[PDB]
């Protein structure tokens, strides 16, 4: 996997940091390099000015709701607070709609036109179930019937229960009703014709009902169960709304998805001061900032690949910057190939690459029989095998992990390979021979991270034409080794 | 990574923990770390090994994981019935372990699964209380089952009158039939309303039903109360020897982790090897790599060297072998048997401190995630730490690296530090036949083959072999031509 070696993830989770659900974070997972990928580019670009015209779009209520449609789609009905969820969502799917089309933006236009109104189901649910959750009185006639003759005659119970306690306050141990039933007192229980319910932990009380109480009891909790029945009526008939037109839900969902991919594309722009890059044949990086580096360490990357150079080796002190700038090249080409917009300056463009291959870093496994030797040429094997005149090749250390003699031999035969089968490479180096075959063969540069005398410390420039080394001594004297050991070094 | 990341350790501790009976030895195994005593963990993994091969498996019926019922008893919580005979298995297991224990003659095993308390009482209590289903037998409590026959004889008692009161007051009953509902027995009575309570043809409770199915739920929640007096009975039993409980939780944990180091070096042809004063491995073959592949590894420090050098091919096992050493030390150190052979000495070093490359966007590169380690490695080095080393002085140009990677060793040679490394750079081979504490090996490469053997060969440098070894991993021919 070479997107993972170029940070490809890292940067996307960056980006998946301004989503407003996690509905836009798996569809951020899915855009991935495409040879096309104008018309995504293109859609970014036109909610970009968006945001620059008008602000930030309608956004209320668009969350993630698919666990609430599958639900629907299995039969069964929604829970109040669910069908709450999904009518918030889908008038945010309409507010949405609505906000496109009078406005100037093409492509967004026509992508979210297909949105479903739902303005029916929103209607009845706001009338339905009210923001706590409860259903409203305004649900049906019947629920409102039932409720009021529910406390009607839970009125006259209270009043009753009230009367038995201020008249039967001998057998009463708590002056009080619970739950409909007395606190009677043992010993006292067989006074009062009554069917007993529960007993006390220490034998004390009988919870007690009255002769007078059974009846009405029964006629209340009858009027309970004629609410919930009807309730559990109210809920079928709202989810049969989303039942009906379940394709059209389903829609909602992926253009909610999609959006909120594109959404969060857009605020990652405006964070990093992004510019929507868009396939060329020149790769020229303007100012560019490698994402992952924060806005005070940052120091912005130029770079371009002349038109009659195919190959980029880069050398420098430790520390300065080598892979990293390596890193940008291939990171930023995949992501242009995604559909993202870029943190650098107007006039950067980049290629679009079939192949994007990568071979950094280095891998230690006993089981896979993996050495940093090994885990470098295993990737070196599949990349020359695949490398054509499509391909962009990242190679780090190359001829690192062996013998340096051997090593830069190595290096060079297979940067040969890459350049007779028409590929692009950008590679890093500290070996000696690699840097003189790159001033020797026309079709390679040599440049180098810049470093300050004065300061003993990486500027982060790259200077195109000077090779440079490594530095070790004052970048181990500035990591903290010791000077007692760098002065013997030296 | 620290350092015993840097030489999977965990990863060897989770082959081990794969033969815990319970998460209770499982949990215990990650606490084994390196301890400079760890002479009594090791002997005690020595007797539990004899115990193996002399009378086979110790008895380990109910040596479960109780330790959530070891907790609700904490909270003073009452237990289920079924959590009550999962600890009273639990408990028969240790009175079952230490009684085969006594009767044998490894001390410290008996000794140490001495401290076992049994609760024998706790047994016979709940063996007769509960029953194994998980229902309360009636021996239980005497007032139990007295309220048990008099509930039965009661139910019988009831329906008998029920039968009697339909067949006796057809006139007023609509249909010939009683209804039970709530614990109730209900009777279909028409307008011609026999005295009681009407529960919403009018379904009547006759007065002599409303008394009689009263005392019926009197009995069902009186038993309901006497089995709760019981289950709190049976938990107290457990709490005035809690600290009898929690420590008998902890002598099985101890013996479940002895069991899953014993079984792993009984699968793995293991070797309890003591602190010695020297290093050699006789025969040691890592426990990542897979048995019909592994070769066997053999390697000793000489008494006045104190660096060892390895160079040798690409894949050759010059990060592995060096890894070993670390590992295997480590091991020795939180009390866990060896894969090698009887001979294989190790030495107690109080610091182990490794270096086996990240790449990360703040700050760290190839030569920083290296340096910054060696730095740290630098500081804290003395007279009893064992260094491991890979790879020294790669990530910088060579000729720099090679003065550092030098002084680094002597730096550290100097501090009296033992230390393991790798390297491929000339100027480190020639300063370690040169130099009296530094003693030079290398893996061995077949030339016919043109692959590495996993042969460590002392007292001669060696060689990477990058053409032969990168054509073996499939370079084209023409690209290694264009090299040589
Ligand atoms: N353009 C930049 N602006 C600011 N900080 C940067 C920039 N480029 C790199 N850095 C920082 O400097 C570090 C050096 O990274 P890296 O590119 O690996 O150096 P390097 O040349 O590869 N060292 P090495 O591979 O060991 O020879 C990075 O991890 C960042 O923290
Ligand atoms: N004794 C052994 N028996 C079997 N396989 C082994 C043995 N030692 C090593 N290997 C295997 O060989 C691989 C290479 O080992 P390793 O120690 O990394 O070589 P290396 O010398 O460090 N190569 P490099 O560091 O890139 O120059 C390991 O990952 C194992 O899979
Ligand atoms: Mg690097
Ligand atoms: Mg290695």
């Amino acid at each position: 996997d070479y997107l993972e070696s170029l940070d490809f993830p890292k940067v996307v989770e960056i980006v998946k940091k301004y989503a407003l659900s996690d509905l836009g974070r798996k569809h951020l997972d899915t855009l991935k390099p495409t040879v096309n990928p104008w018309d995504e580019l293109e859609l970014v670009e036109e909610l970009l000015n968006y945001f620059n015209r008008w602000g930030e779009p309608p956004i209320k209520g668009l969350n993630d709701i698919s666990q609430e449609v599958e639900k629907v789609k299995s039969g069964s009905p929604l829970e109040p607070w669910e069908l709450l969820r999904v009518s918030v969502f889908l008038e945010g799917c309409d507010i949405l709609k609505k906000e496109f089309e009078k406005r100037e933006y093409s492509r967004l236009k026509e992508t979210f036109s297909r949105l479903s109104s739902f303005r029916e189901f929103v209607e009845e649910v706001n009338r339905c179930i009210e923001q706590d959750g409860e259903i409203s009185d305004r649900a049906s006639p019947r629920l409102r019937e039932i409720r009021t003759e529910k406390k009607r005659l839970s009125s006259e119970i209270k009043r009753k229960a009230d009367d038995f306690v201020r008249t039967h306050s001998q057998i009463l141990q708590e002056q009080m009703y619970v739950y409909y039933l007395f606190p009677v007192k043992a010993s006292m229980k067989n006074a009062v014709r009554g069917i007993v319910h529960h007993l006390s932990s220490s034998g004390a009380t009988v919870f007690l009902e009255p002769d007078e109480f059974v009846e009405l009891n029964n006629r209340v909790r009858l009027l309970e169960e004629e609410e919930r029945l009807e309730i559990s009526r109210i809920l079928r008939q709202l989810t049969n709304i989303l039942l009906s037109r379940l394709n059209d839900l389903e829609r909602n969902v992926e253009l909610i998805a999609r959006f909120d991919s594109l959404y969060a594309r857009v605020k990652f722009a405006r964070e990093f001061n992004g510019t929507v890059v868009k396939p060329s044949s020149r790769i020229r990086l303007v100012n560019a900032r490698h994402p992952l580096i924060p806005k005070e360490r940052v120091v912005p990357i130029n770079l371009e690949l002349p038109p009659n150079k195919r190959g980029f080796i880069i050398t420098g002190p430790n520390m300065g910057g080598k892979t990293v700038t390596v890193k940008t090249v291939g990171l930023f080409t995949a992501l242009m190939m995604s559909g993202f917009p870029l943190p650098c300056d107007e006039g950067t463009e980049l290629k679009v690459f079939p192949k994007i291959m990568a071979d950094i870093g280095e891998e230690q496994s006993i089981e896979q029989s993996l050495s940093t030797f090994s885990s470098h040429m295993k990737k070196i094997v599949e990349i020359v095998k695949n490398a054509d005149s499509d391909s962009l090749v990242i190679l780090d250390e190359l001829g690192s992990g062996t013998d340096p003699v051997e090593g830069a031999a190595l290096a060079i035969a297979i940067i040969e390979d890459l350049l007779e089968k028409g590929a692009t490479i950008f590679v890093t180096t500290h070996l000696t021979p690699v840097k003189v075959f790159a001033m020797n063969h026309p079709l390679l540069l040599n440049a180098s991270m810049e470093f300050d005398p004065e300061t003993l410390s990486p500027t982060y420039r790259v200077l195109v034409g000077v090779p440079g080394g490594s530095h070790a001594f004052q970048i181990a004297e500035k990591l903290g080794l010791d000077k007692r050991i760098i002065e013997n070094a030296r």
